């Protein structure tokens, strides 16, 4: 019979209670001969977590973990959990390959002492530049009401305040009221603010307010002439009451609700079927020039990337087995359906079929409850990497994922003109409390001034004390820690 080993997990309260229930770990225990006994918590996983840790309750591992640098260094230091890099290189043939075609997780994957903690979660759609990450907060625009008002597609920031007016005075929407929104956001971090259009300024601007310069350079896109020049800009559509009334108010249900209702003349999000639905009254606003003549988009630093989706504790005493286990989660067609769900299942939907002759996975057309639920029920998580050389090899790519990447592709990375973005790097436990630090005091300081500026005024008399209260939080020390881990980046990343 088979060898056993006790795994922690975490899974959605949709799967079973038993995770052995799921056909991929009944397939998986099959050719692994290692029969997993699982403590799956579907609740409160990280408090739950910790109190088995704290306890010395501790598995053999810690599956579909998904822990903070800070808690991986904490359980190090405490020998919580192990070092696993000599692992890898005995044991872990898939992963190996993997680290070999894209040495750049290997420096991911490191701690500044040298050592590997856990096992990364890697999902690529796209590389690159490509890479379905490198926009986060696309900008949207009403072609119905730019047909019926018989205006052509901005294609200047000038451009795009004389269509707003138009939208705003010209009721495109033809019920003879001023219901028109014509720019709209949800404020601050995330897919639905406004700091996308900040690119046509020069340089730009991302939820991190860092970018890295073809100089080799970080820079902090936030205390910028350029960053004024974008704010002054929305300023510039607030005092023409262009901008929805409640940009700075509403949340996600508020907003989507106007959505629905087609209110908006531009407006920001991910996709626009999670807003204004699957129709063709909206699409992609080009990149806009700014006054300079010129275009760009600023790179996010968003990434297909976690660090931990597992650790090994110091009271397993199977290392090889669980190495090999660990492994096997790695083989590329292993690693789509851990990640994504399964095939062949005759008692409910699958999100894949597999073609017997090539050893290929292709999504299937889903319905009833499948598409809301179906990869929660069937995905385990876990470690994983799904490599952008893998989509019509041995999977489909996701209907949606493809569609966004090809907008991306057409819109925005002709004018990507930033050779780098910013690493997801593994920093000492010193650095991670100093940036927090330095984030907590500056993150909502910086969004309150911008908000100000668009809604009061006054940039040009406060950009320079703004400048120094930025310095006074630490900004130019945040800045060199940040350049020293590009820079150590740079030598260990191949
Ligand atoms: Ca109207
Ligand atoms: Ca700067
Ligand atoms: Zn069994
Ligand atoms: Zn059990
Ligand atoms: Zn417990
Ligand atoms: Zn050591
Ligand atoms: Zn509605
Ligand atoms: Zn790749
Ligand atoms: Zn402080």
């Amino acid at each position: 019979g088979p060898k056993t080993l006790k795994f922690m997990t975490a899974s959605s309260p949709l799967s079973p209670k038993d995770p052995n229930e799921k056909l991929i770990l009944q397939r998986l225990e099959k050719e692994t001969g290692v029969h997993i006994d699982w403590t799956n918590y579907q609740s409160d996983f990280a408090e739950k977590r910790n109190l088995d840790i704290s306890s010395g309750d501790l598995p053999d591992a810690i599956h579909n973990d998904g822990a903070s640098d800070v808690d991986l260094m904490n359980w190090a230091k405490k020998g919580v959990i192990i070092p696993v890099e000599d692992l890898i290189d005995k044991y872990m043939p898939n992963l190996k390959k993997i680290l070999d075609e894209k040495p750049e997780y290997k420096a991911l994957m490191t701690a500044p002492d040298g050592h590997i903690y856990s096992f990364p979660w890697i999902e690529e759609l796209g590389d690159g530049k490509e890479s379905i990450h490198s926009v986060n907060d696309m900008a949207w625009i009403n072609k119905d009401w730019l047909k019926k008002l018989g205006l052509e597609m901005p294609k200047t920031t000038d451009d795009l305040i004389k269509v707003l007016e138009a939208f705003k005075n010209g009721d495109p929407n033809g019920n003879g009221e001023a219901d028109e929104i014509p720019f709209s956001f949800i404020s601050g971090n995330g897919n639905e603010d406004f700091k996308f259009l900040f690119a046509a300024f020069g340089i730009g601007d991302n939820d991190d307010h860092l970018v890295v310069g073809n100089d080799g350079k970080v820079d902090f896109t936030a205390d910028n002439d350029n960053y004024k020049e974008g704010v002054k800009f929305i300023r510039q559509l607030q005092e023409k009451g262009l901008i929805d009334k409640e940009a700075f108010e509403h949340d996600w249900n508020s907003y989507i609700a106007k959505g629905h209702d087609q209110k908006f003349g531009v407006y920001f999000t991910w996709d626009k079927n999670n807003v204004t639905g699957s129709n063709e009254s909206y699409d992609v606003l080009p990149v806009l020039a700014g006054p300079s003549g010129q275009k760009h988009v600023a790179r996010t630093n968003g990434m297909g990337f976690a660090r931990d989706k597992m650790v090994i504790t110091s009271v397993n005493k199977n290392l090889e087995l669980t190495a090999k286990w660990i492994d096997a989660q790695y083989a590329p067609l292993q690693s789509v359906q851990n990640n994504w769900g399964t095939y062949g299942d005759d008692k409910q939907q699958n999100i894949f079929e597999l073609d017997q002759a090539s050893n290929s996975l292709k999504h299937l057309p889903l319905n009833g409850t499948a598409p809301a639920e179906l990869r929660q029920k069937t995905e385990v998580g876990g470690p994983l990497a799904i490599l952008d050389s893998y989509y019509g090899k041995v999977t489909t790519m996701p209907d949606d994922a493809k569609w966004r990447l090809d907008l991306i592709k057409e819109y925005y990375v002709p004018y990507m003109s930033n050779v780098n973005n910013y690493p997801r790097v593994f920093m000492t436990q010193e650095d991670l409390d100093k940036i927090a630090h330095i984030e907590a005091d500056m993150n909502d300081y910086i969004y309150r001034k911008r908000a100000e500026w668009i809604v009061n005024g006054n940039i040009d008399t406060e950009w320079d004390d703004y400048k120094k209260e930025l310095e006074k939080y630490g900004l130019s020390d945040y800045l060199a820690i940040k350049q020293k881990y590009y820079d150590q980046y740079q030598a260990n990343k191949n």
